[PDB]
């Protein structure tokens, strides 16, 4: 129940999920709040039967950056665990990459990290 | 991709098998240890379907979360790369692997590594 819903990461991003009962994550992606043109499907797993120990939820998530607008020729895919509680966040470490020559395929993948939580 | 839809190996004795829809979808399964039928797990991911015409790689990627009717591994891996199709065609990723920790061991939450895939056993 905790992960599904509206998430906002601290530089502007948004993201909309539903978690299903059987581990589907399903959603929205939008790099640019506000921006109906700056949306792309997401499609990820969690697992639906985390440890009731304190640890996080395990999820990850993939967007190809190509929408009807944009078609950047790359993919995201975010790793990482939901914390529920009243300060609940989604903490992640992201790759990015890109369709590249063969000459060119050593930079080919991006790496950062996200935090997201329930407030802008 | 007619070309990424299929079944595809890594040099380890892992094996999936995607379909790729055509506006951008990733479904199928990854078994983590080859004609073992307890370690199979679902896959969802996307891909850019529209890749650039002109020997550039197609770039795509996929979750795993480690659980099934057998398994709970109480973790997930994301796949991030690219396909490059033809004679000898290959996806090139590089995968994270979180676990669900505690916050005192987050810290310790994520494995980093790579993974070629092929289209015949390693
Ligand atoms: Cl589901
Ligand atoms: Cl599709």
């Amino acid at each position: 129940a905790g992960i599904t819903g509206t998430w906002y990461n601290q530089l502007g991003s948004t993201f909309i999920v539903t978690a299903g009962a059987d581990g589907a994550l399903t959603g929205t992606y939008e790099s640019a709040v506000g921006n109906a043109e700056s949306r792309y499907v997401l499609t990820g797993r969690y697992d639906s039967a985390p440890a009731t120990d304190g640890s996080g939820t395990a999820l990850g998530w993939t967007v190809a950056w190509k929408n009807n607008y944009r078609n950047a020729h790359s993919a995201t895919t975010w790793s990482g665990q939901y914390v529920g509680g009243a300060e609940a966040r989604i903490n992640t470490q992201w790759l990015l990459t890109s369709g590249t020559t063969e000459a060119n395929a050593x930079k080919s993948t991006l790496v950062g990290h996200d935090t997201f939580t329930k407030v802008k």
